């Protein structure tokens, strides 16, 4: 879930 690549 942006901001996070997972």
């Amino acid at each position: 879930a942006f901001p996070i690549p997972x």
